[PDB]
């Protein structure tokens, strides 16, 4: 179901995170977007 981002998964906003908590990493193309924790 389309519900929270679940940890491991691209996430927008902090306030769109399965644990509430969101982060940067960086990817193969060489550019950085966030994720959850």
């Amino acid at each position: 179901s389309p519900t929270c981002i679940p940890s491991g998964q691209p996430c927008p906003y902090n306030e769109n995170c399965c644990s509430q908590s969101c982060t940067f990493k960086e990817n193969e193309n060489g550019n950085t977007v966030k994720r959850c924790d």
